[PDB]
C-alpha cells in the first residue's frame, strides 16, 4: 500500500478529513444544505472579501441604513447562513463583520484542500494517501524522538507555555521536518539579513493542506486591513501557547497541528499598540508587538544559525503595553522558511 511511514500516514489522512471541513463550516454558520463543500469557488470568496471591504467603510464612515442593509443581504445571498430560529444579524459592526473576514480566510484553505483531494485521483498502483501525500508538493520527514533538534523542540514547546494559558497542557505527540518545493530558494535572498528566529505559527487543522501546498499568505489585496491588528502581514509568537489557542482545539477533538518557521525579521518595528500598518518605515523588515511576558533572553540558544528563543516565560519589563505577550508580523510571504510541523496533543484540565 502506502510507502510513507506510519505518522505521514495519519498526518495525510488528518490534513484530507472531509467531516472537518464540514464540521468547520457549521462552526462558522454557514449552511450546508444551501452551500456544499462542492460549492465553493474562488471568486466566489474574492467577492465576499470586497462585499465585507465596502460594508465596513459604510459602518466606520456613517454610511446610509440601506447600504449597510443592502450589502447584508448581498453578503449571506452570496454565502448561505444558517442561524436556526434566529433573526440574521446585519454586518453593521466592526466586531461581527471581523469575524466574518476570518471565516473567508478560512474557507480560502479548505477550498485548496477540497480542490487537491477531488481532483488526480487516477493511478491505483499508488496507495490514495501517497497520491494526497504528493498533491501537498512538501517533502515530510519524521523527527527522531531522541534528537538534539527534538530535545530543543520540546524545551521549547515545554518552557514557552504561557500562565494565563494554563486551560489545557501540551504533549508534542510527534515532529516532522517539512521542505515545501521552491521555499528554501524563495526564501535565500534573506539569509542575508540578521536576527532570524525559528517563531510558532498555528492553525486549525482544515488549514494545512492549503499552508503546506501554498505556504503560509497573506490576506488578498480585497480584504479590510480592519480585520488584522498589525495590518495583513504574516503572524507568529515566541510563546508556543499564545499560537497553539490559533489551532481551534476542544476536548472532544485534542490533536493540533503548529509549525515552527525560520523568520527574517531583521531590524524590528517595535510597537506597543495596535496599528493598520500598511508599509515599513524605511531600515524596517518586520514588526513587534511588545508584550509583558517573552523568553529568558539569557536561555536563548542556536538550530542552524537560528536564534530559538526558548528560555523561560520572563517578565519583560515593558509592563506600559497592549499585548501580554510578543507578536511578530512580516509583510513579505518570502521572508519565511517552515522548517517542522509539530502534532500536539491538548490535555485539557479539569
Ligand atoms: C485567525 O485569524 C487571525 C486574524 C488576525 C490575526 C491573527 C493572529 N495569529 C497569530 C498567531 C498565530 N496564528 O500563530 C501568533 C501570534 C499572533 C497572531 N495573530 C489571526
Amino acid at each position: 500500500k502506502s510507502k510513507l511511514a506510519k505518522p505521514i500516514q495519519d498526518l495525510i489522512k488528518m490534513i484530507f478529513d472531509v467531516e472537518s471541513m464540514k464540521k468547520a463550516m457549521v462552526e462558522f454558520e454557514i449552511d450546508l444544505q444551501k452551500m456544499p463543500l462542492g460549492k465553493l469557488s474562488k471568486r466566489q470568496i474574492q467577492s465576499a472579501y470586497s462585499i465585507l471591504n465596502e460594508v465596513q467603510q459604510a459602518v466606520s464612515d456613517g454610511g446610509s441604513e440601506s447600504q449597510i442593509l443592502d450589502l447584508s443581504n448581498r453578503f449571506y445571498t452570496l454565502i448561505p447562513h444558517d442561524f436556526g430560529m434566529k433573526k440574521p444579524p446585519l454586518l453593521s459592526n466592526l466586531e461581527y463583520i471581523q469575524a466574518k473576514v476570518q471565516m473567508l480566510d478560512n474557507l480560502l484553505d479548505i477550498e485548496v484542500a477540497y480542490s487537491l483531494l477531488r481532483g488526480g485521483n487516477e493511478d491505483g498502483d499508488k496507495d490514495p494517501i501517497d497520491i494526497n501525500y504528493e498533491k501537498l508538493r512538501t517533502d515530510i520527514k519524521v523527527v527522531d524522538k531522541d534528537s538534539e533538534e527534538a530535545k530543543i523542540i520540546k524545551q521549547y514547546v515545554k518552557n514557552t507555555h504561557a500562565a494565563t494559558h494554563n486551560a489545557y497542557d501540551l504533549k508534542v505527540v510527534e515532529i516532522f521536518r517539512i521542505e515545501r518545493e521552491g521555499e528554501s530558494q524563495r526564501y535565500k535572498p534573506f539569509k542575508q539579513l540578521h536576527n532570524r528566529q525559528l517563531l510558532w505559527h498555528g492553525s486549525r487543522t482544515t488549514n494545512f493542506a492549503g499552508i503546506l501546498s501554498q505556504g503560509l499568505r497573506i490576506a488578498p489585496p480585497e480584504a479590510p486591513v480592519t480585520g488584522y491588528m498589525f495590518g495583513k502581514g504574516i503572524y507568529f509568537a515566541d510563546m508556543v501557547s499564545k499560537s497553539a489557542n490559533y489551532c481551534h482545539t476542544s476536548q472532544a477533538d485534542p490533536i493540533g497541528l503548529i509549525l515552527l518557521g525560520e523568520v527574517a525579521l531583521g531590524n524590528m518595528y517595535e510597537l506597543k499598540n495596535a496599528s493598520h500598518i500598511t508599509k515599513l518605515p524605511k531600515g524596517k523588515h518586520s514588526v513587534k508587538g511588545l508584550g509583558k511576558t517573552a523568553p529568558d533572553p539569557t536561555a536563548t540558544t542556536t538550530l542552524d544559525g537560528v536564534e530559538v528563543p526558548l528560555g523561560n516565560g520572563i517578565s519583560t519589563g515593558i509592563n506600559d503595553t497592549c499585548l501580554l505577550y510578543n507578536e511578530y508580523i512580516v509583510y513579505d510571504v518570502a521572508q519565511v522558511n517552515l522548517k517542522y510541523l509539530l502534532k500536539l496533543k491538548f490535555n485539557y484540565k479539569t
